[PDB]
């Protein structure tokens, strides 16, 4: 999978989704031996598609420069901030977890399709690109959201290795870019071509 899939949808919904996550998923950009999620692309695309199983929502993005903090307190503020932007993401536990749950486990996870790691030579740093999408029904029970989402998390850590073994309260000098963008679906949906 090139995004991790979780959805509270019915059962007839998660058809459509899937095909959302086939859409999503030819937007995904292969170079240099790395795969980053082609957001600009994506967003012609959207702009683009005419039919009447998709629909654009709104994209919310932030990114904030470095800051000595823990990872709680980083994967909280990104939960925080999804949940205020986003009417697809009315809980914030769930959320906070499934983003705290992957950082902490990124040894184990760091060969799944929907991450991505790389260094700077020059900066000494390195980063992760953690790709996930979201959709729960609306409530016209043929409905559906889908929150197209990325994380970026770059730090002061040198090695991939550095990574290992991260926990809550784990402080290092984070710097992170959130990319999310919501659809509304209808059941039928088909990834075009």
């Amino acid at each position: 999978n090139v995004f991790q899939p979780v959805d509270q949808l019915p059962e007839d919904l998660i058809p459509s989704s899937i095909q959302v996550l086939k859409f999503s998923g030819k937007y995904l950009k292969l170079e240099q031996n790395k795969a980053y999620f082609d957001w600009p692309e994506f967003k012609t695309a959207i702009d683009n598609y005419t039919g009447e199983d998709l629909s654009f929502d709104k994209y919310d993005q932030s990114t904030i420069n470095q800051r000595e903090q823990e990872v709680g307190s980083m994967v909280d503020k990104i939960a925080k901030f999804l949940r205020d932007a986003f009417s697809a993401v009315v809980d914030l536990s769930k959320l906070g977890a499934i983003i705290l749950n992957t950082f902490t486990n990124l040894e184990e996870e760091s060969s799944s399709g929907f991450l991505q790691f790389s260094t700077n030579n020059v900066k000494k740093n390195s980063s992760w690109e953690y790709r996930v999408l979201f959709s729960v029904p609306f409530g016209a029970p043929s409905y559906f959201y889908s929150l197209v989402t990325t994380i970026l998390i770059t730090a002061d850590i040198e090695e991939k290795t550095g990574w290992w073994g991260l926990t809550s309260s784990t402080k290092k000098n984070f710097a992170v870019q959130i990319d999310a963008l919501e659809l509304v679906v209808k059941k039928g949906f088909k990834a075009p071509n």
